[PDB]
C-alpha cells in the first residue's frame, strides 16, 4: 500500500489514485511576489475555546489528535470561507532533518514540519459527505521552524512513546489547540486537495504566514515514531511529506 518509500512513495501514488495528477492538487510552492493581495479577504475567525480532544493515534503515516465533532465546539469561519467548519483532527508532516518536513513551501523555503488542522463544512452534516464537495474541507496550515521550545506542544510530545507503532492509540483529553497558533493570523489561500491518498480535491487551504518555533528535542521525538506495526522490522516515521505540485493556473491570494 501507499507510503513514503522508494517503492511506494509519492511518485507512485497516481497508479492507485489517478487524481494525483488532477487540476487542484496540494501542496504547492507559495511564490510571495505572484500571490494576489485581496482586500476583500475577511480576517479568520478561530473559535477553539470549547475544543474537546479525545485521543491520539498512530495511523501509519502520521499521528492524529482527534476531537469530538458532534457539535460546533471547535470551529473555523471567516477568511475565504462561507459557513462554519468543525475541527475533526490535527496532524504533522516532518522530515529526517531540520532542513525538510513541510509540504507547502514559501519562495521554495522548506520548513522543519507542517501542522494541519482539518475541518469539514457543517452544511454537509458529516466528514464523509464533506469529502464529496468542492468546498467540503478547510485545512489550516502552520509552519514549524526549529528554535525555542513551544510549551503548548509538549503534552503531545510526551504521549508519543505510548503510540509508537501503527494502530496504537491513547486517551488524549483536555488538549487545547490554541497553544499551537502563531501570534498573527495573516494567511495565503488557494483551492486544493488532501496531501495523502485519496488526495480528494475538496480543500480550501489557509496557510499561516508566521511559523511557530519548536525545540530540537521536540522535533526529535516525532522522528522516533514508527511506520510499522508492533512486531515488524522498524521503519522510522520520517519524511512523511508530499512534494510541491503544479499550481496549474490557480491563484494564490494573500490576506496581506
Ligand atoms: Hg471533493
Ligand atoms: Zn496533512
Amino acid at each position: 500500500h501507499w507510503g513514503y518509500g522508494k517503492h511506494n512513495g509519492p511518485e507512485h501514488w497516481h497508479k492507485d489514485f489517478p487524481i494525483a495528477k488532477g487540476e487542484r492538487q496540494s501542496p504547492v510552492d507559495i511564490d510571495t511576489h505572484t500571490a494576489k493581495y485581496d482586500p476583500s479577504l475577511k480576517p479568520l475567525s478561530v473559535s477553539y475555546d470549547q475544543a474537546t480532544s479525545l485521543r491520539i493515534l498512530n495511523n501509519g503515516h502520521a499521528f492524529n489528535v482527534e476531537f469530538d465533532d458532534s457539535q460546533d465546539k471547535a470551529v473555523l469561519k471567516g477568511g475565504p470561507l462561507d459557513g462554519t467548519y468543525r475541527l475533526i483532527q490535527f496532524h504533522f508532516h516532518w522530515g529526517s532533518l531540520d532542513g525538510q518536513g513541510s509540504e507547502h513551501t514559501v519562495d521554495k523555503k522548506k520548513y522543519a514540519a507542517e501542522l494541519h488542522l482539518v475541518h469539514w463544512n457543517t452544511k454537509y452534516g458529516d466528514f464523509g459527505k464533506a469529502v464529496q464537495q468542492p468546498d467540503g474541507l478547510a485545512v489550516l496550515g502552520i509552519f514549524l521552524k526549529v528554535g525555542s521550545a513551544k510549551p503548548g506542544l509538549q503534552k503531545v510530545v510526551d504521549v508519543l512513546d505510548s503510540i509508537k507503532t501503527k494502530g496504537k492509540s491513547a486517551d488524549f483529553t483536555n488538549f487545547d489547540p490554541r497553544g499551537l497558533l502563531p501570534e498573527s493570523l495573516d494567511y495565503w489561500t488557494y483551492p486544493g486537495s488532501r496531501t495523502t491518498p485519496p488526495l480528494l480535491e475538496c480543500v480550501t487551504w489557509i496557510v499561516l504566514k508566521e511559523p511557530i518555533s519548536v525545540s530540537s528535542e521536540q522535533v526529535l521525538k516525532f522522528r522516533k515514531l514508527n511506520f510499522n506495526g508492533e512486531g515488524e522490522p522498524e521503519e522510522l516515521m520520517v519524511d512523511n511529506w508530499r512534494p510541491a505540485q503544479p499550481l496549474k493556473n490557480r491563484q494564490i491570494k494573500a490576506s496581506f
